[PDB]
């Protein structure tokens, strides 16, 4: 069985405190269309109740103490937590959640700290002198108290902020003494700062504190791996020393998987390199040419859609996806890839052998916010395709700047497997295609049930299949 992630959420969920029970009751069904692994937003208590959860506050609050005005947090509360942990493994798939280490809001008091303005532009320029600001750096936790772990933060642990509330100033402020982490992103000169207090990941204690609660975190909720969030913007070796130490002390493999947010193939090549292979990466060079090529009117040349993408270069280490809740409309990475194209984005990366593909929840159950209806019905083939049919060698037809195929021979061990896969940005036509010789005299069918004809295998193996304009069909062998 091939593995299959589904992003469980979207940027845009009321805040009603549900998703977790939606977690319990939908396990079976996903599981049961092979999905084989969950990416859960991040549980702990945010900036208030209403955070996605990129806006952390307490790390050790999983919606089960009274902080930021509420319990639980946009999700459900610790109980509802664990027992969505609970039923994705009942229903036998993995929970990998969505680590926040970049930064912290919401401190519960200021500090007077000496610091400077930097350039947001260019954060390696100070753009002011020296002078003190009052800053949100304060963290006391007062309603968890000491529960599960009695270490406070202050100013020291943070290189700077972006507001000082003395004089009610929006700036990027470096506290004085404090450097930028390195190695980071160099876009602006140098990206470790992204928002709120931005951790200082040279800090001792700061380290010690990460490791600390990583290994509480895996043996609390019983979780399989993680999502890395902002990884270009956190210490590159930071991540390694800290991977190595939760997955001994836990005893998991702990599949992990970062978010480096670029579109510059070689910059994820560097990031790879840089922390020895320990973490897969989310493909956003592939997510731009799925984008690309749904704006292109027809014209983007489809023998290019995997060129300089992770999935071609380093198809072990990603993990494909066509959207996601930074990509959504009216979100921070906006580019959106639109609905026609999107199953043909699906189908590219479902049945296909490179890579870790995810499934968006927005794309699956749509997104009320901005109109986008459910697209679970042209998903669902797919996700059949991929459960039942690809598997085997696959044989590459990459060839035509609209029409592009690929095939997959069947596994010697998933009896009825096999298929033909066709997508077009623009008319449709045939492609002559390699399934296997053993498969001589079968009758294929569009299991997408975009094409009524079949198509027969030849006694050399080949097959012609077809598919209409802008559009995809996934040719399988009837049983
Ligand atoms: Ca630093
Ligand atoms: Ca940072
Ligand atoms: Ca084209
Ligand atoms: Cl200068
Ligand atoms: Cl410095
Ligand atoms: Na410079
Ligand atoms: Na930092
Ligand atoms: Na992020």
């Amino acid at each position: 069985f091939n593995g299959t992630m589904m992003q469980y959420f979207e940027w845009y969920l009321p805040d009603d405190g549900t998703l977790w029970t939606k977690v319990a009751n939908e396990a079976n069904n996903l599981s049961s269309l092979g999905i084989t692994a969950l990416w859960l937003p991040p549980a702990y208590k945010g900036t208030s109740r209403s955070d996605v959860g990129y806006g952390v506050y307490d790390l050790y609050d999983l919606g089960e103490f009274n902080q930021k005005g509420t319990v639980r947090t946009k999700y459900g509360t610790k109980a509802q937590y664990l027992q969505a942990i609970q039923a994705a493994h009942a229903a036998g798939m993995q929970v990998y959640a969505d680590v926040v280490f970049d930064h912290k809001g919401g401190a519960d008091g200021t500090e007077w700290v000496d610091a400077v303005e930097v350039n947001p532009s260019d954060r390696n320029q100070e753009i002011s002198g020296t002078y003190q600001i009052q800053a949100w750096t304060k963290f006391d936790f007062p309603g968890r108290g000491n529960t599960y772990s009695s270490f406070k933060w202050r100013w020291y642990h943070f290189d700077g902020v972006d507001w000082d509330e003395s004089r009610k100033l929006s700036r990027i402020y470096k506290f004085r003494g404090k450097a930028w982490d390195w190695e980071v992103d160099t876009e602006f000169g140098n990206y470790d700062y992204l928002m709120y207090a931005d951790l200082d990941m040279d800090h001792p204690e700061v380290v010690t504190e990460l490791k600390n609660w990583g290994k509480w975190y895996v043996n609390t909720t019983n979780i399989d791996g993680f999502r890395l969030d902002a990884v270009k913007h956190i210490k590159f070796s930071f991540f390694p020393d800290w991977l190595s130490y939760v997955r001994s002390q836990t005893g998991k493999p702990l599949f992990t998987v970062g978010e480096y947010w670029s579109y510059d193939i070689n910059k994820l090549h560097n990031y790879i390199t840089k922390t020895d292979g320990t973490m897969s990466l989310f493909d956003a060079p592939l997510h731009n040419k799925f984008y690309t090529a749904s704006k292109s009117g027809g014209a983007f040349d489809m023998r290019t859609l995997m060129t300089n993408t992770l999935m071609k270069d380093q198809p072990t280490l990603a993990v494909t996806f066509v959207d996601n809740h930074d990509t959504e409309p009216g979100q921070a990475l906006q580019s959106w890839v639109d609905p026609w194209f999107k199953p043909l984005a699906y189908a590219f990366i479902l049945t296909r052998q490179e890579g870790y593909p995810c499934v968006f929840y927005g794309d699956y159950y749509g997104i009320p916010q901005y109109n986008i209806p459910s697209l679970k019905s042209k998903i669902d083939p797919l996700l059949i395709a991929r459960r039942d049919y690809a598997y085997g060698t696959q044989h590459d037809y990459l060839d035509h700047s609209d029409i592009i195929g690929w095939t997959r021979e069947g596994g010697t061990e998933k009896p009825g497997s096999g298929l033909a896969a066709l997508i077009t940005d623009g008319p449709g036509g045939s492609k002559w295609m390699y399934v296997g010789k053993q498969h001589a005299g079968k009758v294929f069918y569009d299991l997408t049930g975009n094409r009524s004809d079949t198509v027969t295998i030849n006694s050399d193996g080949w097959g012609e299949f077809k598919v209409n304009g802008g559009s995809v069909s996934v040719w399988v062998p009837r049983k």
